[PDB]
């Protein structure tokens, strides 16, 4: 996350701190039900093995382990089959949580769900949504922060985000763009899986996936996140 601030888990309570055995961070994901956390599936491509990957619940820091967490391996990691990259398409991957006793996610302070959008159902553009992650603070950065980081970013229009100067035909209807009106905030390598929430008729919803974007916090390159809204039927058959 690049600009923002510095937040804890109970401001995120449904963000997923994922990591790879050979233990590194990978991405982020959003927990949308006791045994389901959701992310993006350009994270896992390279690795599909789902032994590898870890994942933990109420976790505020990168490299510490934030009392109250849950730790927990993937009984399931499921791509979406119609994946392609270069601009990826349907970035999105659902990851099945079990711990070593067996059991999913137990709602905490610092362990909650998120609720999925309505089809088709995203605000207007122009709203202001969030953004969390432990993606860099800066391009440039070659570390992670170790807290946690969350900023806003407006909504743009696909006809806006379509532009040439902007991302043009790279950005397709199942795609949101959102971006900061001055460039200065955005999210960034290591935000990936993230959650891009936003309040639609006063509800929390999960209206966005970190998935890509050209560079970070750069003019007219805004950051590109997967529309939830339109993998619905996608979501509620992998569950
Ligand atoms: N602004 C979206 C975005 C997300 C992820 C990356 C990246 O992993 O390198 C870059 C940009």
């Amino acid at each position: 996350i690049i600009g923002g601030e510095f937040t804890t888990i109970e401001n995120q309570p449904w963000f997923a701190a994922i990591y790879r055995r050979h233990v590194t961070y990978v991405c982020g994901g959003s927990l949308i039900s006791p045994c389901w956390v959701i992310s993006a599936t350009h994270c896992f491509i390279d690795y599909p093995k789902k032994e590898d990957y870890i994942v933990y619940l109420g976790r505020s820091r990168l490299n510490s382990n934030t009392q109250g967490e849950m730790k927990f391996e993937v009984e399931n990691l499921i791509l979406h089959k119609d994946y392609s990259a270069d601009a990826h398409h349907n970035d999105i991957a659902l990851l099945k949580i079990r711990s070593k006793e067996g059991r999913c996610a137990q709602p905490s302070r610092t362990i909650q769900t998120i609720a999925l959008p309505s089809m088709y159902n995203d605000p207007q553009f122009g709203t202001s949504c969030e953004i969390t992650g432990f993606g860099k603070e800066q391009s440039t950065d070659y570390l992670y922060p170790e807290q946690l980081k969350m900023t806003v970013v407006k909504l743009i229009s696909h006809r806006e985000c379509q532009q040439p100067h902007y991302y043009g035909s790279e950005v397709t209807t199942k795609m949101l763009c959102a971006a900061d009106p001055q460039w200065k905030t955005d999210s960034c390598q290591g935000d990936s899986g993230g959650p891009l929430v936003c309040s639609l008729q006063g509800r929390m919803t999960l209206t966005g996936i970190v998935s890509w974007g050209r560079g970070c916090a750069l003019k007219d390159k805004p950051g590109v996140y997967t529309r939830v809204s339109h993998f619905l039927p996608w979501i509620r058959s992998h569950t």
